[PDB]
């Protein structure tokens, strides 16, 4: 009801009907419509006709270009200030601070950024009132996970960016059918705005609308709401990926008893016809997508991909830890992808793929550093800054965090159970990061408690994913440091509690390091497809083969236990060298980190493993 006509937005709907929306869905749409004041309201249906109209619209607006060399591939160049996640401006709103982060013993919490409701209300009222003036508010109904899976969650994202809508059609399952499955059930509320209401006060760079000064990515897990403003790039705008499927999902997983982790899922088959599934948690820009799509160099071995970034795991009635990929596509880093490193990715991104901030060749193709592919004579390269680029310049032709957005079903080695609603049984979990020194190539945990300690003690040199710089070894426990949704001490206690469940079939826990260098700064391990030799040893350990050797840090492969045939130049002494001087300093850094960041919320079982490791190292 109303006294005038200022609340009924039915006259602004250009596709769909507010009358056909569920009541709680319509309240969420009309409520924010009155606040953001959009010129139009577009209810997405996920059809090919709608996807084609948005591509044509963005091309006419100068947002995206058509890559004429491939089949339905598009290039988008963004503002140089809006190129990655902004971890510093990502906050979690809870009534009590201890719900979000463990109260630090002295320093500042590196495990999350908390903000009170009172402070966020002021930051919200200074950004969103009238932010969509003259723009179209798109309503995106999407489902994370197979539409029908028990662990499937439905979300509604409001946004004023057609680039977000197009990307969400690739990365999630979006359409009219998601609204039918929702009904009057619960959904996650997602609100996004680029923060450029018309008329524009500031001219846009590369026709990319963004507001870097007022960028804010807020999470309210008690309200099931995600509110993002100012950014339209990747993890900031695609609210169903990092904000939903990791931060909010980890909170829900703790409440409901499952797991939401920053892990890939791959299935590997041996020449004897046995197939196992593995999960691996690597930090951002550390090799997850390359591992999940690996072309193995060992004959008779095959790798199939279930997912490359996010995993939702939960025990079943039989005690098996089952995992699903809640995503629908791949949002992977472009630089470094070549026919040598990731040939299965090259086959995937040749059609129906949206590229962001990669270089364009004059014949209509893509180009980036590490592509390992020469060009034809007369072919010129246009950098991501929309400028002419020659190999003589200092700057790279593609941004380090440039991405491709391709459907998962196009991957030639996609696992036939990647859309199965029951999930795949995980028999192994892999941790690791970028360590240039000290950490051996691979080792195996001694128990479930030691394995949880291994994940909590993860460290890796700073990459180019967030906004950190410099060669600095930083802590990244479970590769979840920028994505924790609640107290990290309670996160560890949730992982340790898995060993208390009846009939539980706990997987083995391994730690790898593809990035160990020698004294020359050269990589000691070739990596990429050669990592199948490391996965071969894991496969045998899960079966129970006697190919392990006990060390002060865990189980390492025996002498002549790794298939190193063909790589006769590998320095096995330096690949598995365990220096006591290095590990005395390493445990000191882990002790100082866990004591300050977790403090009174640290489970005793984690402190016991820290004591045990330091004792075994002292006896060396
Ligand atoms: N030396 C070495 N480098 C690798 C290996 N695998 C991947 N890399 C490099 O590490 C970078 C990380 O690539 P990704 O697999 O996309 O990183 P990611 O873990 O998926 O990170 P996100 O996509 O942000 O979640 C790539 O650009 C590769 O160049 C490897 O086995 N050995
Ligand atoms: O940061 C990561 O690990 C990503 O996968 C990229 S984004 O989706 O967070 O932009
Ligand atoms: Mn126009
Ligand atoms: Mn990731
Ligand atoms: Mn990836």
């Amino acid at each position: 009801p109303q006294l005038h006509n200022g609340l009924d937005f039915s006259a602004k709907v250009i596709q769909g009907s507010l009358d056909s929306l569920p009541q709680e869905v319509r309240k969420f749409v009309e409520g924010n419509a009155q606040l953001c004041q959009p010129e139009y309201i577009h209810i997405c249906d996920g059809s090919e006709e709608e996807y084609g109209r948005l591509l044509a619209h963005m091309q006419e607006e100068g947002v995206i270009r058509k890559l004429k060399k491939y089949d339905n591939c598009w290039l988008a160049l963004t503002d140089p200030r809006d190129v990655a996640r902004i971890e510093s401006k990502t906050v979690i709103i809870t009534q009590e601070q201890r719900d979000t982060v463990p109260i630090p013993k002295s320093g500042q919490s590196q495990l999350g950024r908390w903000m009170s409701e009172e402070d966020f209300e002021k930051a919200f009222n200074a950004r969103f009132p009238g932010c969509m003036k003259g723009r179209t508010m798109y309503v995106i109904p999407f489902s994370m996970g197979p539409l029908g899976s028990p662990l499937a969650k439905i979300g509604i994202e409001l946004t004023d960016s057609p680039y977000v809508v197009a990307s969400m059609r690739i990365m999630t399952r979006m359409g009219t059918s998601v609204l039918e499955a929702l009904g009057d059930g619960e959904f996650i509320k997602c609100l996004h705005s680029v923060g450029c209401p018309l008329p524009l006060k500031k001219p846009l760079v590369n026709n990319w609308a963004c507001n870097p000064e007022l960028t804010l990515i807020a999470h309210l897990p008690d309200r099931r709401e995600i509110i993002s403003f100012g950014s339209g790039y990747g993890g900031n705008s695609l609210l169903g990926k990092k904000c939903f499927a990791l931060r909010i999902a980890s909170r829900l997983a703790k409440e409901e008893g499952w797991l939401a982790e920053h892990m890939l899922i791959l299935g590997i088959t041996n020449p004897e016809g046995k197939k196992k599934y593995l999960a691996a948690a690597f930090p951002s820009a550390c090799g997850k997508t390359n591992l999940a799509m690996m072309n193995p160099t060992l004959p008779g071995w095959k790798v199939e991909c279930v997912g490359d970034d996010i995993a939702w795991m939960k025990f079943d009635a039989q005690g098996n830890l089952r995992a699903i990929n809640p995503e629908n596509g791949f949002f992977g880093v472009a630089p470094g992808t070549s026919v040598k490193t990731n040939p299965n990715a090259i086959k995937t991104i040749q059609k129906n793929t949206i590229f962001t901030n990669v270089a364009e060749t004059s014949d209509g193709g893509v180009y980036w550093e590490g592509i390992d592919e020469p060009l034809a004579p007369g072919v010129t390269i246009t950098s991501w800054k929309n400028k002419e680029w020659r190999p003589q310049d200092e700057e790279p032709c593609a941004h380090p965090n440039s991405r491709f957005c391709t459907p998962a079903s196009q991957c030639p080695i996609i696992d036939p159970a990647w859309e199965s609603p029951e999930g795949v049984p995980i028999e192994g979990i892999i941790f690791g990061g970028r360590r240039p020194a000290g950490v051996p190539l691979v080792y195996e945990a001694l128990s479930w408690q030691h394995g949880v300690f291994v994940g909590a003690a993860m460290r890796s040199e700073a990459t180019a994913a967030a906004e950190h710089k410099g060669k600095v070894i930083m802590h990244d426990p479970f590769a979840m440091r920028p994505f924790f949704g609640y107290n990290f001490g309670k996160y560890l206690a949730h992982w340790l509690s898995m060993a208390h469940r009846p009939a539980a079939k706990l997987p083995k826990i391994f730690h790898v390091n593809w990035f160990r260098k020698d004294k020359n700064g050269k990589f000691l391990w070739p990596g990429f497809g050669e990592n199948s030799r490391v996965l071969e040893w894991m496969f045998g350990r899960i079966e129970g083969e006697d190919s392990a050797k006990l060390t002060p840090i865990g189980y390492v492969p025996k002498e002549d236990a790794l298939n190193l045939k063909g790589l006769g130049d590998v320095n096995v002494e330096e690949l598995f060298g365990i220096s006591k001087e290095f590990w005395e300093k390493e445990v000191e850094e882990i002790d100082k980190y866990l004591e300050d960041q977790v403090n009174a919320d640290l489970p005793y079982e984690i402190e016991r493993e820290l004591r045990a490791l330091k004792q075994r190292i002292s006896q060396m």
